[PDB]
């Protein structure tokens, strides 16, 4: 009668992309769920602030693991979300997107033949080098349901050899929390009178992808350009703790005064920022797929995206950080641009497909 | 000057390590620093191997081994990490499919160090086998993968990874049994010692997770082995876990009922091997090395990574799930003969391997 489906989150995209799918197992005829929060992130603007805004339960667990190595954090995760498990036993196992606490969660579910689902399966940037492409590589291949949100998604799984019977696209989840959540902003956000930001009169900038924020001369080449931007048509950045830290180490904070830099922000907040932007530059998955939710068009300061479609409908434009200039002209130029009318993403219902496909 | 650290664990990855640490210590400017995650413990699962192999002495010897699956593998992926970011070396080797082997890639790769695994592509395509995960992941996490069949070859194009990473080499435990083989037969006075006669006696191994960690399913193969034993000699070297499991059910009265030993060294394990009239196990090794020997074999099983053997009639599966089917089974393939076939290589998959290595740039 009652199947308990049992949740892994760590990561604030994961704590969003949770909500939409908790919202419907909440109301399901005789479903117990189990959140983990595998503490990865721990801050209050990083972590707290979402449960809240968007009525998430209290964790069951809080493991309260994070801030170390891939090594440390991975096994650490791994020995006490096993522990967890065996105490819980529970029918399925979900995991999210593709950070440490996803494969960790996985890996220990597996090995106890506690069926696993990865919500958000089948993404590829074809670089092996990224840790989030290993963790997705890895996690699907330990998944049993792989709940694709893409054509393209399919496409990879079947590449690499899973099975089609495993595979279900049901559209992104994360459309299915932006349509919900979406008047609630409405009603409780006052940013952009907070900041006293007109609608239409800013862009939107979000930046921490490690192979940015790692590399001194990228992450220059990026608040360079952003500042320049600036001096045109104001740049609110709510800037992630790790970016913020890297452009301390590395002597960039000077860039970081000379834009409407911010801490981190709720995701009613954000939707609001999204929203009422002239454009958005990102390096987020979550982000990139947002502003084409919203028709503001879009800059991806990366080699390579996930969401590939989002392209080919030229809502979204890469721009690899190599130059200052030629970057910041990048973005002022893709402001005066849109896609075509297209439906990507599904219908906002995934999160009720994906509840369906488990009984 | 090249560095190549080896992640081994347990008793089959000491076997594997041998073979290619022999043909690196030979290779010129290529210093090796070998990693013991301390899985295996006791002496005749670790360090007489080390000792009769010729095998230097571990650079580390972690000492973690004997909790779960998480508390395993979480303490070795942190503690591996941390030698690998004291050693940065060039190459890590991993080995088959422990949950060591998991641990080293996992720890390898997201520090950008190229894992390279001895032992690529097989698969039982049964998930509840935690070695299937295992060796599944670190497939996915390795950049050259060392393949010892066209099996192994296949399955890995299967799941989408490019024919420039993979290479057939053939298997170094059959470069292990031929290299070895003069100092097994000139040292094992195991025989003697026991009282046995060549092809009189039938040899059996039994450790598998899943035929321990269920009753009536190792009781099945006890009782089997007991009623086997009483027509033909039954020689047993008993896993550690598979009697403490024994005595955690009850049965240890069924291991008196034929020649229980503890774990033997190589050495003794290559004679017992050669001078058997047929094998019995529930082995990866053992399988092809009955193979080796032209000994036929049954392997207790719901299937096997090694389906090569089975299609050359060397091997015959037989899952324990009635005391008495599985003797006969067992009394009746001790009648038959593979065909004869060349499976595993040259006896040089170590040398391949070496040479790959060198050549990567
Ligand atoms: C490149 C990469 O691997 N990315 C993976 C990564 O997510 P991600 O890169 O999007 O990180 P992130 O931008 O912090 O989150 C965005 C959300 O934060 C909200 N957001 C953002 C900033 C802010 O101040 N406030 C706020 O509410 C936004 O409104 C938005 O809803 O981890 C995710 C996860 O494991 O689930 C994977 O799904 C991703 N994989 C993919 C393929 O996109
Ligand atoms: C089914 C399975 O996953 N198996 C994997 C597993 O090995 P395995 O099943 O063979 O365990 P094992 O029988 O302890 O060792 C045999 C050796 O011990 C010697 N041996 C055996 C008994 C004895 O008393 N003395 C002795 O010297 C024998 O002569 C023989 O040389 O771990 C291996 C590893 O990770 O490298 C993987 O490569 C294997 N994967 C495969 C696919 O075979
Ligand atoms: O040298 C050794 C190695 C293993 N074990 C036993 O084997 C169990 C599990 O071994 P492991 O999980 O490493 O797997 P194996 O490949 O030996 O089955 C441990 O809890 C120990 O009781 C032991 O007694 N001595």
């Amino acid at each position: 009668m009652w199947v308990k489906i049992l949740s892994v989150v760590g990561a604030r995209p994961q704590f969003i992309k949770a909500a939409a799918v908790s919202r419907v197992l909440r109301a399901s005829p005789g479903v117990r769920e189990v959140l983990v929060h595998t503490g990865q992130h721990y801050d209050d603007n990083m972590s707290q602030v979402f449960f809240e805004e968007l009525e998430i339960p209290d964790p069951d667990y809080h493991l309260g693991i994070g801030g170390g190595t891939h090594g440390q954090n991975t096994g650490r995760m791994l020995e006490a979300i096993e522990g967890v498990l065996l105490k819980e036993k529970p029918d399925w196992v979900l995991v999210y997107g593709n950070t440490d606490s996803t494969l960790a969660g996985a890996l220990a579910a597996v090995k106890l033949h506690i069926p696993v689902a990865h919500v958000e399966a089948g993404l590829r940037s074809f670089n092996r080098r990224m840790p989030e492409e290993i963790n997705r590589i890895l996690t699907d291949h330990a998944s049993d349901l792989l709940f694709a949100p893409t054509e393209t998604a399919v496409q990879n799984l079947l590449r690499e050899g899973i099975p089609e019977n495993r595979i279900h696209l049901v559209g992104d989840v994360m459309y299915d929390a932006a349509l919900h959540y979406g008047a609630k902003a409405e009603r409780k956000s006052r940013i952009l009178e907070r900041l006293g930001l007109q609608a239409k009169g800013y862009v939107l900038a979000t930046i921490h992808r490690a192979e940015n924020t790692d590399d001194q001369e990228r992450l220059r080449v990026i608040l360079e350009a952003l500042a320049e931007v600036h001096q045109e048509v104001p740049v609110v950045f709510p800037v992630h703790p790790r970016t913020r830290k890297r452009a301390e180490a590395f002597g960039l904070g000077s860039y970081l005064e000379k834009v409407v830099a911010l801490e981190p922000v709720g995701y009613l907040d954000m939707v609001m920022l999204e929203k009422n932007a002239r454009l958005i530059v990102t390096d987020s998955g979550g982000v990139q797929k947002e502003a084409y939710f919203y028709r503001v068009p879009c800059v991806t300061v990366r080699e390579e995206t996930e969401w590939v479609e989002l392209l080919k409908a030229e809502w979204n434009y890469l721009a690899a950080p190599q130059n200052a200039k030629d970057l910041a002209l990048t973005i002022l130029h893709r402001m005066r641009t849109k896609g075509v009318e297209i439906d990507l993403y599904g219908d906002g219902r995934a999160s009720q497909k994906i509840s369906d496909f488990l009984r």
